[PDB]
Formats: C-alpha cells, sequence, structure tokens
C-alpha cells in the first residue's frame, strides 16, 4: 500500500528551479512583501473567485477616481476586506490616485499566478491510484507542461546570451550569470508561427517576480484586462538588462540573492516609436505592429548580433548603451518594448542570476 517515489531525473540547477518555484516560502515572502496578510489568506485558502472580487473592486475604485458614489475610504474598505493587507495591524490606506490602483490591479495579477501555481498543484485521480509516483520535483516539473534544457558554456547561443546580460546590465553592480536554460513551452508553436512573415525579431528580456515563474512557464507571458503601465495594456520588455532587471525582486537564499530573467523573441513588425508616456494604449496604431518607448540610450546597434531561431534570424543586442540623440529629450531613460498581443513573443531562455 505504501507507494514507490521514483528517482529524480532532474539535473541538480533545475532541481534547485523547480524547488524555488514552487516554494511555500517563496510565495508567502512575496505575498508579505506586497503587504499581504498571510495569515488570513493563506496559499491553500486563495481562490479564483476572490481574486475575481478584488478585481471588481478595483473596478468601482477606478470609476470613482475618473456622482454621489460610495467614497474612495469606503470603496478601499471593501477591497480590503475582500484581499486582507497587513499594515500591522493599523487601518490601511485609501487607494486615491491612480497610481496606487496600478500598483494593487499590479498585486492581484501577481497574486492570480500564485493562485494558479496552487491550483496546478493539486493532485490529481490517477495520482491517487498509481502505485509508483515521480519525485515530487519531477512531478512538478512535469505540471508545467514546458521543456527545459540547462546550457553549457559551450553551447552556441551561451556566449551571446552571457555577453547580452553583461553588456547591457548595470555598469557598477551587473547581475552575476549562474544557469541559463533553453525553454520550449510547446503550445506557443503554433501561434508563434502564425508571425513567421514579420520580419524584425529581436531578444528582449523579460524580468519578473520568483512567483510568476510558473505561472509564466505553463502560459507564457499573458495581457489581462488589468495590465497597465507607462505604455498601455501590453507585454513589457527591455532591451537592456538593467531596465528589466528593475523588475526582479529577487529572494534570499543562504548568502546569496536569487533572482530570475526571461529572453523572450518578439516578433516587433513594424516599429511605432514614442517619446512620452501614453498608459491609455490598447494597440499600436494602425498599421504597426509594436510600441517602443524609446529612451535616451539603447544598446550600441552597430554592435547587434543575430540568433538562429527555428530558422528564423533574432537580432540580439550585444552593445554597451550609448546615447540615441533623437530621443535625448523622452520621457523614457530605457527603452520598453511594447507588443499588444501574446502571439508576438515566444518564451526562448531562463536565466538564474545572482
Ligand atoms: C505585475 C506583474 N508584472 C510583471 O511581472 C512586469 C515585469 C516587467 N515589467 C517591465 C516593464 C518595462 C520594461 C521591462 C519590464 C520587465 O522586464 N518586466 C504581472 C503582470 C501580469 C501577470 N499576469 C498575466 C496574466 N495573469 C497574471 C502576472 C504578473
Amino acid at each position: 500500500s505504501m507507494k514507490r517515489v521514483q528517482p529524480c531525473s532532474l539535473d541538480p540547477a533545475t532541481q534547485k528551479l523547480i524547488t524555488n518555484i514552487f516554494s511555500k516560502e517563496m510565495f508567502k515572502n512575496t505575498m508579505a512583501l506586497m503587504d499581504l496578510d498571510v495569515k488570513k489568506m493563506p496559499l491553500g485558502k486563495l481562490s479564483k473567485q476572490q481574486i475575481a472580487r478584488g478585481f471588481e473592486a478595483l473596478e468601482a475604485l477606478e470609476e470613482a477616481l475618473k456622482d454621489g458614489g460610495q467614497s474612495l475610504e469606503e470603496l478601499s474598505s471593501h477591497f480590503y476586506t475582500v484581499i486582507p493587507h497587513n499594515f500591522g495591524h493599523s487601518q490601511p490606506p485609501p487607494i486615491n490616485s491612480p497610481e496606487l490602483l496600478q500598483a494593487k490591479k499590479d498585486m492581484l495579477l501577481v497574486l492570480a499566478d500564485i493562485e494558479l501555481a496552487q491550483a496546478l498543484q493539486a493532485v490529481s485521480e490517477q495520482e491517487k491510484t498509481v502505485e509508483e509516483v515521480p519525485h515530487p520535483l519531477d512531478r512538478d516539473y512535469q505540471l508545467l507542461k514546458c521543456q527545459l534544457q540547462l546550457l553549457d558554456s559551450g553551447a552556441p547561443e551561451y556566449k551571446v546570451i552571457q555577453t547580452y546580460l553583461e553588456q547591457t546590465g548595470s555598469n557598477h553592480r551587473c547581475p552575476t550569470l549562474q544557469h541559463i536554460w533553453k525553454v520550449n513551452q510547446e503550445g506557443e508553436e503554433d501561434r508563434f508561427q502564425a508571425h513567421s512573415k514579420l520580419g524584425n525579431r529581436k531578444l528582449l528580456w523579460h524580468g519578473t517576480n520568483m512567483a510568476v515563474v510558473a505561472a509564466i512557464l505553463t502560459s507564457g507571458l499573458r495581457i489581462m484586462p488589468h495590465s497597465g503601465g507607462r505604455v498601455g495594456k501590453g507585454i513589457y520588455f527591455a532591451s537592456e538588462n538593467s531596465k528589466s532587471a528593475g523588475y526582479v525582486i529577487g529572494m534570499k537564499c543562504g548568502a546569496h540573492h536569487v533572482g530570475y530573467m526571461f529572453l523572450g523573441e518578439v516578433a516587433l513588425g513594424r516599429e511605432h516609436h514614442i517619446n512620452t508616456d501614453n498608459p491609455s494604449l490598447k494597440s499600436p496604431p494602425p498599421g504597426f505592429d509594436s510600441v517602443i518607448a524609446r529612451g535616451h540610450t539603447e544598446p550600441d546597434p552597430t554592435q547587434d548580433t543575430e540568433l538562429e531561431l527555428d530558422g528564423q534570424q533574432v537580432v540580439v543586442p550585444q552593445g554597451q548603451p550609448v546615447p540615441c540623440p533623437e530621443f535625448s529629450s523622452s520621457t523614457f531613460s530605457q527603452s520598453e518594448y511594447l507588443i499588444y498581443q501574446e502571439s508576438q513573443c515566444r518564451l526562448r531562455y531562463l536565466l538564474e542570476v545572482h
């Protein structure tokens, strides 16, 4: 009656990643870092319904912020009832600016991915009936339905990636490369095949929270109804690692600070360049396939190389950032690359950095 636990098939680096991205402590840390009350909102109690209600609560606040309706205090108080927060048992603050509204929308987006990782781990029926089970880390890896292949130092893309990291990361304290995995999330293949005629492909950084990595591996980079930011409702990338790194929180592990960053192949097609913030965008202007909020600098284009991925040439920057005189007055210090359809990105690499 005792089930056999089969030996783990994963290399140590992958075991570590799979431990990290499903870690209950990591998820709870992330909740504490977003001011959530983890005692009142434990991981096993998070539900899709709760999250839905929280978004409805924010929708009502958004309406008030743009009549005799409920005050921002009352409507905040509703939100906090739905999504418990911890501010050392003082009374949480009213959501009364566009900036704070987007911060709460972004918190719930993170929480939605935490809930997905929990839902994903639910033990199925066939699992209750089989007499042998995979090692927990094999099981968790398999749940992702995503192939990860750890690269070594002499993989053809390895030096190119390392160069992109080193040349466009922070000058004074560049993240240290630990591992690179090739990511093959199948069922990304077909939608991305759609844009095969679209030239102008670029390999671009997307940094995130450790708490959303499992979700990204299962489903790709996604746009939600409440997605937002300086260039509107799309998926954000950067050509400078240092820009994307600003979005990595990174978890203390022993004496190290561990973080994860993706590289996506983005079919940018015909680019629309802007130089001022537009949080209201929901697509490129007619006739364009992307929006690039152009920064004061860009990785030196004269140093761009290419990789061949699924038979397509994909541009990879290799240059240190240089000034772009035409965009010296831009509201953006560094470029943000936007797509507004999920099919225009395919995940290609995952990097662990310390
Ligand atoms: C709030 C979080 N957003 C991010 O992780 C954005 C990270 C990021 N932002 C950038 C902005 C400008 C330039 C670069 C970056 C970047 O590299 N990463 C998030 C957004 C959407 C979702 N999501 C999607 C579907 N369900 C939840 C989950 C988490």
